[PDB]
Order: C-alpha cells, then sequence, then structure tokens
C-alpha cells in the first residue's frame, strides 16, 4: 500500500523517488529538474 513511481521510458517502477530520479538521470538521460514528464506517481496495494 504505496505510491511507486515509473520511469515513463522502461516502464520501471520503484518504490522511493530517490531510486526513480536515480534512474530517470543514468538511463534515461533526464535532469531532475525535468522529471516531471518522465515520471509517473501511480499507487498501488
Ligand atoms: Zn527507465
Amino acid at each position: 500500500m504505496e505510491r511507486v513511481y515509473q520511469c515513463l521510458r522502461c516502464g520501471l517502477t520503484f518504490r522511493t523517488k530517490k531510486q526513480l530520479i536515480r534512474h530517470l538521470v543514468n538511463t534515461e538521460k533526464v535532469n531532475p529538474l525535468s522529471i516531471d514528464y518522465y515520471y509517473q506517481s501511480f499507487s498501488v496495494s
């Protein structure tokens, strides 16, 4: 029961934004100020 965040590139979902952002930056070359388009917040039980 938490809100996870997936990268809109690989579809990879993380349980924390830290894992999300570091992956957005690392693989999808997305800078943290531009993450809003490449990450989506979804709540899962
Ligand atoms: Zn990705």
